[PDB]
């Protein structure tokens, strides 16, 4: 499948260099907000199916699901939630910039915790306190499925999905860690981190642990 290639606008840009160069620790947060944006994906697939309730038959179960891949240095949030379009990814995941991000920007830089950044509409960029390279991989029940994808530069890709596990709706962040960062593929750190900071969560959060059987 031939990408397609699209430019960031220039402040979400900024965003990323702010993120990848100037915040130094709690870290950790990346995985809350991942989260949160799940709870909000499946949210909106449950509200969806309260009038159209044929929206859930593409994937009955709402789950939020975390997977490491330690061979690949990969960690995986997949959720069930509503999914994206290809124009919705194009539209919501770089060539816009959405109210909140000069904002936080701003804030970030007078000393606010990096922490807040969900509080400004733009925590998904919150990813690049641990990874270099992010694939998004979504299924909306209105859409075939497609990879939005960004190594932290000033262009991103959106491809045609004939690569991946078909999932039967909802969205897989495919988070290339970096080196210093792969405490997050570590089943105990994982459960640590959900349990500290994402303890009110209406979905369950599935882990998947790949151990050698003995
Ligand atoms: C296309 O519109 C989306 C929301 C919109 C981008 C505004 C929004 C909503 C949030 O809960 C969080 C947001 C931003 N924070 C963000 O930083 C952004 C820009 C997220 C992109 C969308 C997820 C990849 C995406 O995550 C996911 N797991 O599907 C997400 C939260 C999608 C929403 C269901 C969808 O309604």
């Amino acid at each position: 499948m031939a990408s397609e290639t699209f430019e960031f606008q220039a402040e979400i840009t900024q965003l990323m260099s702010l993120i990848i160069n100037t915040v130094y620790s709690n870290k950790e947060i990346f995985l809350r907000e991942l989260i949160s944006n799940a709870s909000d994906a499946l949210d909106k697939i449950r509200y969806k199916s309260l009038s159209d309730p044929k929206q859930l038959e593409t994937e009955p179960d709402l789950f939020i699901r975390i997977t490491p891949k330690p061979e690949q240095k990969v960690l995986e949030i997949r959720d069930s939630g509503i999914g994206m379009t290809k124009a919705e990814l194009i539209n919501n995941l770089g060539t816009i910039a959405k109210s909140g991000t000069k904002a936080f920007m701003e804030a970030l830089s007078a000393g606010a915790d990096v922490s807040m950044i969900g509080q400004f509409g733009v925590g998904f960029y919150s990813l690049f306190l641990v990874a270099d390279r992010v694939q998004v991989i979504s299924k909306s029940n209105d859409d075939e499925q497609y990879i939005w994808e960004s190594n932290a530069g000033g262009s991103f890709t959106v491809t045609l999905d004939e690569v991946n596990e078909r999932i039967g709706r909802g969205t897989i962040l495919r988070l290339f860690l970096k080196d210093d960062q792969l405490e997050y593929l570590e089943e105990k750190r994982i459960k640590e981190v959900i349990k500290r900071h994402s303890e009110f969560v209406a979905y369950p959060i599935q882990l998947v642990v790949t151990k050698e059987v003995e």
